[PDB]
C-alpha cells in the first residue's frame, strides 16, 4: 500500500488557528496519527471500519474530516493550534502485514504578550491599545490566540484588551484578586465586550521576525539614550517587546536585562528557562512565576538590545 503527505515539509501555521494536514492511501485497514515533538511522541488517533478513537487529551482537537464518507482520504484536522502542536507528523495507514507510513513537520508561528507601555496599570483603551501593539511589532492578539497561550502555560493577572473588543487574562492557579469567572477554576477569565473607550493593559500576538536581535554591550553599559544611539550607530534600532519576546521565542537566551525601545527592561521566564546567567541541569522547573518587567530611570544603565 501507498501513503502520501502531498504538502512541503516546513509547514507553517498562525498560532490558534486551524490545521490540515492531507494524507491519501492506496490499498492494492487501519490510520493511525501520532505526533513526535522533541523527544516525546503522542498518538494523536486511531481509525478503522469507519470509527475514530482520538487522544483523550485530544478530543474535540483532532479529526479526519474526509473519513470514512472517503475511506482512502485519512486527511487529518488538527484546531486550536497551540504552539507546542509543532512538531513531525506521522500519517501511518496498515493492512494486515502492509503499512506505509508519511511525515511532515508543522512550525505553530507567532507569540501572544503582554504590553502596558508605563508602569501605570490600566491606561489603554481599545485603540490605543491597538496602537501599542502596533507599535511593539504586533497586532492585537485574538481570544484564541490567548486561549493557545494559557493552554502552554501563560499566565498574568492583568486585564488587557483583545482583538474581539473583550477585556480577558489567563491564570492556572488562582489567587486572591484574580478569580474572575472561573472562581477558584484555572482558565482565561473574562469580561465580556467592553466600552470601546475603557482602559486596561494589552495583549499582543507578534507573529514574525525578518531581522535579528543581539545583546549590544559596553564596559560601562549604556543609559537609554545611549543604548539607542548604540543601536543606530550599527545600523540597527532597539529592538521592539514584539521581536525580543520573538527571539526569545526562536531559542535565543534574552534572559538578560537590556534596553528596549520603549524605555523599558523586561525579564522573560518560563518553565522550561527559568534561570539567567547559566542552567541547573540537576533541577527540573514545576512553577514559575509570572513575566517581570521594569521601567527604569533613563539615567539606568543596562545593555542595548537592538534589532536588525
Ligand atoms: C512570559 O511571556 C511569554 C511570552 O509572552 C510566555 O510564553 C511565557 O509563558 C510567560 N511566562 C509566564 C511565567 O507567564
Ligand atoms: C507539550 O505537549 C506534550 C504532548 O502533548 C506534553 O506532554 C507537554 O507537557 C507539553 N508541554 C508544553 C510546555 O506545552
Ligand atoms: C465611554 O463611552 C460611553 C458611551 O459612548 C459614555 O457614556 C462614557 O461616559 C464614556 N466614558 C467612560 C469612562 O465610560
Amino acid at each position: 500500500l501507498s501513503v502520501s503527505i502531498p504538502q512541503p515539509s516546513p509547514l507553517r501555521v498562525l498560532l490558534g488557528t486551524s490545521l490540515t494536514i492531507p494524507c491519501y492511501f492506496i490499498d492494492p485497514p487501519r490510520i493511525k496519527w501520532s505526533r513526535v515533538s522533541k523527544e516525546k511522541e503522542v498518538v494523536l488517533l486511531v481509525a478503522t471500519e469507519g470509527r475514530v478513537r482520538v487522544n483523550s487529551a485530544y478530543q474535540d482537537k483532532v479529526s479526519l474530516p474526509n473519513y470514512p464518507a472517503i475511506p482512502s482520504d485519512a486527511t487529518l484536522e488538527v484546531q486550536s493550534l497551540r504552539s507546542n502542536d509543532s512538531g513531525v507528523y506521522r500519517c501511518e495507514v496498515m493492512h494486515g502485514i502492509e503499512d506505509s507510513e508519511a511525515t511532515l513537520e508543522v512550525v505553530v508561528k507567532g507569540i501572544v504578550f503582554h504590553y502596558r507601555a508605563i508602569s501605570t496599570r490600566y491606561t489603554l483603551d481599545f485603540d490605543r491599545a491597538q496602537r501599542a501593539c502596533l507599535q511593539n511589532s504586533a497586532i492585537i492578539a485574538t481570544p484564541e490566540q490567548l486561549q493557545a497561550a494559557y493552554e502552554d502555560g501563560f499566565h498574568q493577572c492583568d486585564a488587557g484588551w483583545l482583538a474581539d473588543q473583550t477585556v480577558r487574562y489567563p491564570i492556572h492557579t488562582p489567587r486572591e484578586g484574580c478569580y474572575g469567572d472561573k472562581d477558584e477554576f484555572p482558565g482565561v477569565r473574562t469580561y465580556g465586550i467592553r466600552d470601546t473607550n475603557e482602559t486596561y493593559d494589552v495583549y499582543c500576538f507578534a507573529e514574525e521576525m525578518e531581522g535579528e536581535v543581539f545583546y549590544a554591550t559596553s564596559p560601562e553599559k549604556f543609559t537609554f539614550q545611549e543604548a539607542a544611539n548604540e543601536c543606530r550607530r550599527l545600523g540597527a534600532r532597539l529592538a521592539t517587546t514584539g521581536q525580543l519576546y520573538l527571539a526569545w521565542q526562536a531559542g535565543m537566551d534574552m534572559c538578560s536585562a537590556g534596553w528596549l525601545a520603549d524605555r523599558s527592561v523586561r525579564y522573560p521566564i518560563s518553565k522550561a528557562r527559568p534561570n539567567c546567567g547559566g542552567n541547573l541541569l540537576g533541577v527540573r522547573t514545576v512553577y514559575v512565576h509570572a513575566n517581570q518587567t521594569g521601567y527604569p530611570d533613563p539615567s539606568s544603565r543596562y545593555d542595548a538590545i537592538c534589532y536588525t
